[PDB]
């Protein structure tokens, strides 16, 4: 398939090349930002999010898949002007992310009407541009699969069966909200390849990962560097470990990182070794370089990286 | 005090003249309009208030209070331009409409935090404006008093204590949420004449209005037109019934007319007698003259919409 990008023409999947397949320019509340906009600093975030979009290029990132959609303040915008400035391949999304209720517009909306939001990012563009979606992305965490969130899996569904586009999710590792999004996209005819769970790195409970993979879709082992959700070195063996049991072909690894994040900072936890800086090259830093001196062939890293989104874009 | 206005200077509150104490020029939910702009249309929006607020006017109507906060989409820069059209006074407001959690933004952040939001918009302005605050609204429904809920109602109080300024609160006539809220802020020292607890006009248990009244608080009689809260006709005995009992200096009368909102349409209901025509002057085309022809005079009109809110605003 082509792939289309912020503020460039659409490439051939062949030609993604080594991708991040989950980063963000930039998060927000878009109720606080309109209501309090005295709490941002435009410029700031720009910057943040350009030399962190460069630190990724030097270390040979192609390509970041950004899925920040509603609820996190996706700005098709301000992703343009972060390409301009750079001239990463971005791919932008569409979707919603929700843990219980939809927005008061959705009172009395039917899930046809939720997919048509998402197939006219796709079809004629974000916010009025002709950047086109390249994604639909969902979530559900600790409410689990409230009726809203079943409203947007299945919206999600009808997305992907019409413009063939893949599907991100967020899932809370420690419920099987992973399993159950799974489960309700590829009853409702959703390939299970063309669905990365994410949030899987969250947890080393290594079967239910297994389990996920095993029934088709791409495993997240995105939150590298939140250490408040799983420290990197745990993370690190629960990815060699995939690794060494034949998962390769089912991985996938990011960050989650956020070039600026508007949320209140959580209580500083210290442990015996420095925290580790979380960043998009945080995998270079650590996480590669650790695979390899255990044994992990290039090969390996370049199914992670390239061979895995070229197949999940394809 | 001095009661700011949008695009004017403030006025001496004894000057606020016949008011409606509760209308929207334009509601819609922030992420929605942010994400999908296809769905919406300014100039419809602008023509629409426009010729709401004239139609009002040329009624006698001199100020009207637009509780469009956090959560309903409140636009400063949109209201002034209605303003400028019109000539009418309007007072905007801080605060937040939620009915379960707060969104992430909140995550981590204090009661004090919330509150300084809201101290911001009455002391310093609105959005990156001069035009600043001239009360707090605030929410809760049928999920009742979510800790998150609770954490708004008390930033509200430290908002009042501060700055003075009053309090419009939506709550939900079937449940005892704004008995909720007025017991709440007055242990945090709010007096209670200076809250208007709203939409008690949906339903006619009078004894529990009452207690509310007899409490201190105004009782929003406000959604006059919405008859799938309740008929104009028993919100009109209800009322009458009110005005019989001496319950005047309490109450307060209203349309929460939304003169474009995004929500999806709900399913009609057709009744008997035909339908009334919901807007910002239903009360004087059916409510007002209702009272009259039952014996009530000119000065309980007085009271309700020009000594109360002088009250009110006090
Ligand atoms: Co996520
Ligand atoms: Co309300
Ligand atoms: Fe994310
Ligand atoms: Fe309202």
């Amino acid at each position: 398939m082509r792939i289309p990008l912020v503020g460039k023409d659409s490439i051939e999947s062949k030609d993604i090349g080594f991708t991040l397949i989950h980063e963000h320019l930039r998060v927000f509340s878009e109720a606080v930002r309109q209501q309090w906009p005295h709490l941002y600093n435009e410029d700031e975030e720009f910057r943040n999010a350009v030399n962190e979009v460069k630190r990724a290029m030097q270390f040979g990132v192609k390509t970041i898949v950004d899925p920040t959609v509603m609820g996190l303040g996706r700005d098709i915008r301000f992703m343009e002007k972060v390409v301009k400035a750079t001239g990463i391949n971005l791919v932008a999304g569409t979707g919603i992310l929700i843990y219980i209720d939809l927005p008061f517009y959705f009172l009395n909306r039917s899930i046809d009407e939720i997919a048509d939001l998402f197939i006219h990012d796709i079809k004629e563009g974000i916010q009025g541009t002709l950047n086109k979606a390249g994604f639909v992305k969902i979530a559900a965490d600790e409410p689990g699969i409230t009726k809203d969130v079943e409203k947007v899996i299945k919206a999600a569904a009808i997305a992907n069966k019409e413009t063939k586009v893949p599907i991100i999710t967020h899932s809370n590792a420690h419920n099987n909200t992973g399993l159950e999004q799974q489960r309700i996209l590829t009853e409702e005819g959703v390939d299970p390849g063309k669905i990365l769970i994410g949030h899987l790195g969250d947890t080393d409970n290594i079967d239910y990962i297994k389990k996920i993979a095993d029934k088709g879709s791409f495993i997240g082992l995105d939150r590298y560097g939140l250490d408040m959700f799983l420290p990197v070195d745990k993370r690190n063996e629960t990815t060699l470990r995939l690794i060494k049991d034949g998962y390769s072909d089912k991985i996938m690894i990011s960050h989650d990182y956020c070039c600026t994040i508007d949320m209140g900072t959580a209580k500083p936890e210290y442990k015996p070794k420095l925290a580790p800086r979380w960043s998009t090259t945080l995998i270079f830093e650590d996480t590669i370089p650790f695979l390899k001196r255990n044994g992990v062939n290039e090969e390996v890293i370049a199914t992670i990286f390239k061979e895995n989104p070229k197949k999940f874009f394809s």
